[PDB]
């Protein structure tokens, strides 16, 4: 027999509740910027003076220097390397990458994830509030920190037990997302689910929560949009069914966590964002009012992203034209 038991898949530890200090945001602002990429923002994330209760012991470094050549973003050349800043940016690495890890290490790991909610929110917070859109880069990482995969990693990668050999299975029918794998039929599904019962509840967890939503928009008085105006802009999400709670399912991450949204409005061509709210979407229907400063006259291509803080692949999006008078 022996079931694999993971007990925080669905019922995670609580992490211990604290605020980012004002040191960090001072730090964080200092180090990012609109052109801040996805390796930016992890190395800047990894020097949180929070991460000081992350222990270093005699021999880390050199384990820390084998394990480096074998994880793909480099720690900045010019920096110590003695630092708690590289472990915590190596073994955030190890955990999108799922590499096996030593008992100590994986210890350090627990200790680190506890602290990386309320940081990558900061970066977002820094980043959305001075209007740069590389705050979805952010939001981006914030996803890959709950579910422990990659941005670039096949979306199926966060279903419990969904080895490779199930990714190819999964390949050879053209099945890409979990939506693909509750469209199919039984006799297909069948052959990709070759799990026990006991792997098989962890694959329905996981499933059963996994967000489905529509959006949707009206624009107040669109034919008469008023440069320098304060205009407001309704957003409308919907669900197929209303659901059970919003506790996030997540193999890797250890700690309770419930599913949040971010609603953002912005303009592509000028990498800039204009507004954005931070939603929970516990109904089965529900709209949301955002403002914003009429941009100059002129036409401007707008999205909406709704973008969920807690999966990968669930995020949903919509263009529209305005012209301003």
């Amino acid at each position: 027999e022996a079931t694999e038991i993971i007990s925080t898949l669905s019922n995670g530890l609580i992490a211990s509740h604290y605020g980012v200090s004002f040191f960090t945001i001072q730090s964080f602002v200092s180090s990012l910027s609109n052109t801040s990429t996805l390796k930016n923002m992890l190395y800047v994330l990894s020097t949180a003076v929070e991460f000081e209760s992350v222990p270093l012991r005699k021999g880390d470094r050199a384990l820390l220097v084998k394990l480096s050549k074998r994880l793909p973003l480099r720690f900045p050349e010019h920096t110590s390397s003695g630092s708690v800043s590289f472990k915590v940016f190596l073994l955030l690495q190890a955990y999108f990458s799922r590499l096996e890890l030593p008992v100590d290490f994986q210890n350090d790991l627990k200790d680190i994830l506890e602290k990386v909610v309320p940081l990558i929110n900061v970066v977002v917070d820094i980043l959305s509030a001075n209007g740069y859109l590389n705050a979805t880069t952010a939001m981006d990482l914030a996803q890959m920190l709950i579910q422990g995969v990659w941005d670039v990693d096949n979306p199926l990668r966060q279903i419990p037990h969904f080895n490779n050999k199930i990714l190819e299975k999964c390949k050879e029918i053209n099945v890409e997302t979990v939506y693909d794998i509750m469209a199919l039929e039984d006799e297909e599904r069948d052959e990709i689910l070759t799990l026990t019962d006991s792997q098989l509840a962890q694959v329905a967890a996981f499933v059963n929560n996994y967000p489905n939503v529509e959006l949707t928009y009206s624009l107040n008085n669109s034919d008469s949009l008023i440069s320098g105006v304060k205009q407001k802009i309704t957003i409308q999400l919907t669900r197929d069914v209303e659901p059970e709670n919003l506790q996030v399912t997540s193999e890797k991450y250890p700690f309770d966590k419930l599913e949040s949204w971010w609603l953002v409005l912005g303009e592509v061509s000028k990498k800039e964002l204009y507004a954005i709210k931070k939603v929970t979407l516990n109904k089965e229907t529900q709209q949301y009012e955002l403002e914003f400063d009429t941009p100059t006259s002129g036409k401007h291509n707008l999205t909406i992203w709704c973008v969920c803080d807690s999966y990968l692949d669930a995020d949903k999006e919509l263009s529209f034209e305005i012209n301003v008078k």
